[PDB]
């Protein structure tokens, strides 16, 4: 069995809370807090491990963006502290391949990042590969085909619907189809061999929209919208379907949790988050 892991987040500050959803049974474990609250922050899993990757800490006393990678064990209920990034970047963007961590983007201060950097734990150390063709905060992370996706977000000046691609062997980035819509703000997963990009905002509305990049054809397509519009959702995959966790729809800190079933091309609402928050960071295992 594998549980949904939701980290940090931001309801008034930014949060410490770790919790894992059983999607069998619909129970939430209260586990071991973040040792410095973080929201912006993104999740993913390296050999069983969890890792919470930059984000920021908006507390009454200020803010500090985040170049840390800290390290969960789930058998142990620890956090431990990583080797950190080369920058801190909130609003980041995090994707695996070949159990290696690939920090992309994101934000220090007015500084939106196109720098693109890579973890291996087995070394505990970081190196820059390639950047990106544009600086991307807010920004969307797909691994498919071995090649790694940016997708939508905000490059400091436009919320972006353009997406590229980096291909490891070569080092190098090329832009693909852009989106049907401008997402600053999605969740985007892989699911059956696509990208999803559910919500996010445009620069005017948040989205409940959904899209769906098909690899052969180089086509975006819209699929069934979510119920609730949100942006600074949390987003993974487990057993076949997606699900989206909380967000900010532009007046309310959402506890709403979504799933997408792609047989029947349906969301349903299959549980509430313990409280309402956006900017968490998601992984499963
Ligand atoms: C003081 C509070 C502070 N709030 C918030 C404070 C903190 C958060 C939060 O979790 N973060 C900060 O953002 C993000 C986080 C994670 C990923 C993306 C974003 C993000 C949000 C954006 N924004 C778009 C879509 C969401 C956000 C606002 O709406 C336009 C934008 C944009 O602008 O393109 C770009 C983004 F990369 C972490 C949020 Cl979401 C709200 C609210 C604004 C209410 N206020 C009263």
């Amino acid at each position: 069995g594998r549980l949904i892991y939701t980290a940090g987040g931001y309801f008034r500050q930014s949060l410490s809370y770790l919790e894992a959803y059983n999607p069998s049974d619909g129970t939430w474990l209260r586990l071991a807090d973040l040792q410095v609250p973080r929201s912006g922050l993104a999740g993913c899993v390296v050999g069983g491990l969890l890792y919470a990757v930059g984000g920021r800490n908006n507390s009454p006393d200020g803010n500090t963006d985040s170049s840390a990678l800290d390290c969960y064990n789930p058998m142990t209920n620890q956090w431990s502290p990583c080797a950190p990034m080369s920058v801190p970047r909130n609003r980041i963007g995090v994707g695996v391949i070949d159990g290696h961590i690939y920090a992309v983007g994101g934000s220090h201060g007015c500084i939106h990042h196109n720098s693109v950097e890579r973890y291996e734990p087995e070394r505990d150390e970081w190196h820059l590969v390639a950047p990106m063709l544009t600086r991307r905060i807010g920004v969307g992370v797909a691994v498919l085909n071995r090649l790694l996706y940016a997708v939508g977000g905000f490059d400091g000046t436009n919320r972006l619907n353009s997406a590229e691609c980096y291909y490891p062997e070569r080092n190098e980035w090329r832009m693909i189809t852009a989106m049907n819509t401008i997402r600053s703000g999605a969740g985007v997963c892989v699911l059956h061999n696509c990208i999803y990009a559910a919500g996010g905002y445009d620069g005017q509305d948040q989205l409940n929209s959904v899209e769906r990049y098909d690899v052969a054809t180089a086509t975006w397509t819209f699929v069934a919208p979510m119920k609730h519009r949100r942006s600074a959702l949390g987003i993974t995959v487990h057993q076949g379907r997606i699900y989206v966790l909380g967000g900010y729809d532009g007046h309310t800190f959402l506890d709403s949790v979504e799933c997408y079933d792609p047989d029947t091309d349906t969301w349903s609402e299959v549980t509430r988050m313990t409280s309402g928050r956006s900017g968490v960071g998601v992984a499963v295992t």
